[PDB]
């Protein structure tokens, strides 16, 4: 069978292919080839523009334009030609070199310096810079924007539900109340920490030959400062320089990048699960779309579930790459090549999940009635504030007395109030206690939500 | 950009797409829909054949033939129709139900009972049996044949190199000799153990309604023994019955299946690495093809790229296989839907493995043992004869053997030492007759006896 | 600070030390040394009993008894002596060899053949058989008994709660009813499958010299059939023979063993989480002990801490078990020594599991089903009867059943709907007679039939 | 059997117990209890010193000293008493509270405010700050110092072996040369990047009650700014403040801390493996200790192997904690409690490995003779520089000609020189080529080593 979204083995290009189309121009074989061509062309241009390298004279405006067009217009047909050349070479980067030599053969000025294409380079000089550009593009244009949407989404929920009381659950059991909004705010804050971290991760690149010592460069041009040339080239591409490497860029920064993405994904899994649970408890209802089919009565939180499942898959891939890539035998073994063709896979599962969560979030409808009704059936949670007040005014064995009263026992409002009336506390504090309810015993939850904007 | 092999995000459908084409008819959404159709059709057929279910009379030969053609000829076009319907329902199994109702509308016999399509079934009754069929098909038609190729490949190398001596390396250091063949035989034996295990793994399936108690079935047909009906149906599909489940089949067998595949893959990683090293030591050279380029900048290179490709994909395969094995069997209460999207990846872990198996086989086809180097290295490591000398000395009670050797080298040297030993000439001769190259123990016979085990 | 339960870095030897004391005589360094001694002793005993090995005459009854006592009475003191010797050799197995030579020096019969202790053996010949004995002992005496306790525990809960109805939750939402007992039976069935599997896992052992070819053995005793000698020895220890290995036993069976334990643990995590949730929903209350404190600040709390402790340790157990399973079977060439230190952790993964099993059993002992809540919740979810109504309507050809229900609730309501259906009174009555509480399908009978399967 | 290093189930407290003794006073149950007592005492002292909280008057010098002594002298006997109290409570932090109330009963000024011990606190307020102090102590006093030793060790090797030629291996095959020192330098640089990152990881702490909203605090003292009180307290302990949490500190920073440790461990695994290989190739010999026993002839790199094995174990634990800890049901489930008792386990395996590598490094003895001899048998590596020079001076099909000459062929010095003599290149460049050898074709390797000090 020919490949189509229906026949694709992986759902990243299959069922959810439409959800990750942006990655097709980045992490696919076409994307890799597109970036490699960009790097190869920029290298030749630097050689030409470098005065000390006279064998490659400065290019005329038309030649530079022709080279820039090769880069800018790089097409699927172009990639197919490279793939056809690779049939012969069984070496993908050599095929890219030959492809560029073909494209250039018709331009005298360019054909004349044809043998300077890939001059002194090792395949990894091209590959690592391509990987850097792929990751930087994905982070800056795709990953961070979804993260910002998720953060803003969570913040909107926090504000929207800032004062809606919630019977908290610790160890799964009814506990000291909070607000739906505060619970959303905690998540936004954690996501923001990771956002900052991902944005600060260094994206490294190198260019130094076969094993990292500019051997071939120096052999031919011993008068050129290749170490400086390298730093200038990598930085000219918008990549940070990694001066010490073997044949490969060591990949530590990819682990750094993927580790932070996995941490964010982990926070999201925690979120997907919590919301699934709030929905299970009927604290939220879900909007329904006419014609759709959810047992004819059910409305399932499938969006959060789809996200949760894909986040687990995403992390499985990202962490394998993070832990396996930085280990390469001696000056390098080639096991990382095929693995690096999966940079987009881990990211793809994540993107699918981000969109699913956003879709699920858009359907949320808070059930204030149930939230309040549940709270009203759990007056035992007032045992904490009562005992804490007792401790303040020196009443003996406060925690112990409240434990005897509520642990494993059902106590309604009248029973809790009956207990308060029997305490030897100042009249004022006595009334203050009888005035609280599980619904209003929310501490600083609301102000906490309102102050979120002052952080980060 | 539109999806194509060149633009595919995953290399399983991209660069290596042509290496896993068989999986496109199994684990893809087309494959899932195809098997779902098979299951729905067989379910209706069983209802018809069941005499106690009079509302679905037995089907005549032509109608059965029409239903069988729906199953056997299921096309991408049919799959596309289901996807079109799903755009309305936002429910894939329900779309399959509607697709079938549409397909049988022209046959009055079938159209008359179209409402019994999916009767009393919950979506997972259809999904789990589809996953079982997908995994069974993959195992019997795809995975096991590659494993047999690898095993036979290794056995061929064992036989071919049965008597080629090798300076063994323990802790990476020169050690007691073996033969290339024996080292290959060790791998084939391990692969065979896993082969037998994968073949013995149970592939489970269930059918019992919404939460596993046949509630709906019993409500409409309380006189029918649905528990028996369930067992017969699952077994009729060639799947083993799992009588106790919630809404979902628990997935324990998927972990069992994936665990054995991962163990085999680990054995293969060990092989890819060891051979990579034998090539590094120049114990093996590799066949080359004119026109091919070993390296872009070092023209003299011939790299073991096939083994490295294999090794890399095996690590990836295991990472995915392991995640599915550990995550799938945990589902909240009577089930949460996180396993649905995850099960669309059953073929991903398998795909990386298939790619690796083909790469290893390609690497194996290029190996050219280098006897000259193997023998020359052995001839410069006579120190390995310290072991047999020490053991013989011990047999005859010579004091401090381990010490006299550990303390105290070429042939002449080792020859001088032996001569000065208090041993009978016959034994001295036997020791003076051995060389690193022939101090291979039972290596050759071990290879010849391999065929006698599994 | 000196090591004690309070200062131990790992909680397996620290806080939970008393929960895994049986493992201290198995997987610890004392345990490893103990088994190494057993193996070395049995090896010497076999040499003696072998008629072709005349340099080691058959041992008389008292000497055999002295050797057996060395094995059976091995103490921490003996272990300490070995460690003292190891300070000189920086080689643990060699220290064991010296320890034994010291121990038999007083018996002339044994002292006369002390040089044959460890004859022709490589350290791993001793280590692998020790690991096999350690794992077999752990499986048969420790792991399987806890698994039987869990399984029987779950079966007891299934029987005890066989007819207690439950509002099932799929995707966390109210769904077709089941019974608490049936949900427990599902778990016991899954645990049983893994129990049978762990019991069937092969525990392999080998003995064949430096690199697996009996080089040293054949050099000294070329007339002895060491391949036969090897098989007899390993099987005499109650271990299954692995005829093809390098210096090390490949460790594939350890992965097989750990994979089944991890699958069982995963089933248990699923159980710990589900029960945690049933307690959260108040379907179960928990027994309390006077004096105990549920929470430091919320006096009303009764937390499912036993299940949570279990769940946490199971995740840890699997992480370690999985690392050993995937890492141990890969060893450079004829072996690298990275597996040595790693195998000192065989008991770590197992220890976390044991702690978890005990915590779950403790949690189970405190459960008190809350029928009142379970029934009250069911009585507020009549919408679940939409399923059976729809299926009956379908049986009798009423058009658009799924639609009339999906589109269109308490008892009276559901009762009004049914009354307006074109069905025979007999069927209307059957539908009007069901309630969420009794719409449990075959749940009860499924529980009663469990005993009939495995 | 009683617990001893011989009977311990885990080798962290068993065979290698002596290698991690520093962790016994930090991550063990004693350490956890020691830190909890510290936090509890500091909290009571802040309450007393806070003017607005009159029910807890400023403490006299002797009272403060008595409290400080409880903290400073905390002993194993003290921990045992807590463990004995825990027999009753089946709640470890409540036992700590009761323990402190007992210690204080004999001091009137302190006994008088006994019920303010643990005032308004939830167990996690004590636990998370204890975890923060444990990790900060381990990082600053134990982890970073071993990392510095490893970095300095690698740098010493780089300088020591700066000009020793090495036949590089890419894909395991002979390639463009480098120097032993340069290969060591690459590793030091990578380790330094992680060192910087670990040192910059935030160690977070919080204190805000049952579910994170100061409910109990505000119930008793609505006039006190508890949000400010919280920030002051956490910072007073030398911990960075985390203002938004549920009952638990979310643990994202632990994942951040462990992710960087795992990356460092991964670089070390790569190092242990590479050295194992250099030793296999006889590029290094190993020093031997009289009396020790290594087949009587062998000397095995057991130190690097022991390290490699423990690094894998370390990462297995660290990453499980990193990925599992930040996911907690609703306002928290208690599965993290038992897991956090293993913070020292992952670190312990790492420490064992660091010491093993250092031990192995101390035994290294470079084999210059073999390194040079091997290089002299691989003149084919000069194909790269020859073709690159040919490309410079416009000689047609340079790479192709060298490929025909060397790929899959054995070419000695005379053969390579014979080829150079036949090239149409300027006399000067012709001699330059005939002057190079595999041993001197090391590019910028030496200067690269010498310039390492200018980075970081
Ligand atoms: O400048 C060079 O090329 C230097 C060279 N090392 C290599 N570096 C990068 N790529 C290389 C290398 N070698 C091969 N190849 C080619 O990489 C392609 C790999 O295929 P895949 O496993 O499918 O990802 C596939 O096309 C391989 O042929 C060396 O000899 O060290
Ligand atoms: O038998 C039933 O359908 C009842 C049902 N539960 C379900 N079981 C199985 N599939 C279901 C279920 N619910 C939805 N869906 C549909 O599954 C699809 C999930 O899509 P994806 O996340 O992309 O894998 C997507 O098409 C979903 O609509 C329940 O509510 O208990
Ligand atoms: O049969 C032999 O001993 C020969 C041998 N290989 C070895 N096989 C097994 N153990 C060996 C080996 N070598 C050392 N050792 C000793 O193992 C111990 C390793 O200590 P640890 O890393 O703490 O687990 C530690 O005590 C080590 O000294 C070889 O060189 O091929
Ligand atoms: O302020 C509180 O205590 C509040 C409370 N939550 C808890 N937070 C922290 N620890 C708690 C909690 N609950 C129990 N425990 C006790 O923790 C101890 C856990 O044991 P282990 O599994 O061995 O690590 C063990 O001693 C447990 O009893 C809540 O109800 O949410």
């Amino acid at each position: 069978m020919e490949l189509s979204s229906l026949t694709a083995v992986s759902p990243v290009d299959g069922r959810y292919g439409d959800k990750v189309s942006a990655l097709r121009g980045i992490f696919s074989e076409y994307g890799l080839l597109k970036f490699r061509v960009q790097v190869e062309v920029r290298w030749l241009q630097k050689l030409a523009a470098h005065a000390a390298i006279k064998e490659v004279p400065a290019f005329a405006a038309d030649a530079i334009g022709y080279l820039d067009a090769i880069v800018a217009s790089f097409s699927e047909e172009d990639a197919a030609r490279i793939k056809t050349i690779e049939r012969t070479t069984n070496h993908d980067v050599k095929a890219v070199e030959y492809f560029l030599k073909e494209k250039v053969a018709e331009i005298p000025e360019l054909h004349a310096v044809s043998e300077f294409i890939h001059f002194a380079c090792t395949s990894e000089d091209i590959n690592n810079l391509s990987h850097a550009l792929m990751l930087k593009t994905a982070r800056d244009e795709v990953i961070l924007p979804y993260w910002r949407q998720l953060i803003d989404g969570l913040k909107d929920l926090a504000v929207q539900y800032r004062d809606i009381p919630l019977l908290s659950r610790t160890a799964g059991q009814p506990a000291t109340p909070s607000t739906i909004g505060k619970e959303m705010a905690n998540v936004a804050y954690r996501m923001e920490r990771q956002y900052r971290q991902l944005n600060q991760v260094e994206i490294l690149g190198k260019i130094n030959g076969a094993v990292g010592n500019y051997n071939a460069h120096i052999a031919a041009y011993p008068e050129v400062d290749w170490h400086q040339f390298s730093e200038e080239f990598v930085t000219s591409l918008g990549i940070q320089w990694n001066p010490y490497t073997t044949q490969i860029e060591p990949h530590d920064y990819i682990a750094e990048l993927f580790d932070c993405v996995a941490r964010f994904n982990t926070i999201l899994i925690d979120f997907d699960r919590d919301v699934w649970g709030y929905i299970a408890l009927n604290h939220f209802k879900q909007k329904t779309i006419a014609g759709e089919i959810g047992m004819p009565h059910k409305v399932n939180p499938i969006d959060f579930e789809n996200s949760e499942g894909n986040l687990g898959l995403s992390n499985a891939v990202l962490q394998h790459l993070a832990s396996k890539l930085p280990v390469s035998r001696w000056q390098r073994d080639l096991t990382d090549s095929t693995v690096l063709r999966n940079l987009g896979v881990g990211i793809g599962y994540a993107l699918i999940a981000y969109q699913s969560t956003l879709k699920g979030v858009s359907k949320l409808e808070v059930n204030r009635d149930h939230l309040l009704d549940e709270l009203d059936h759990n007056w035992e949670v007032l045992a904490e504030p009562i005992q804490t007040v007792m401790r303040r005014y020196g009443i003996e064995k406060p925690y112990e007395k409240l434990k005897e009263l509520t642990r494993g026992k059902r106590v309604d409002a009248e029973g809790m109030k009956q207990f308060i009336d029997g305490l030897a506390l100042p009249e004022e504090e006595k009334a203050r206690l009888k005035a609280m309810t599980p619904a209003n015993y929310i501490g600083r939850a609301i102000t906490m939500v309102d102050e979120l904007k002052h952080h980060h």
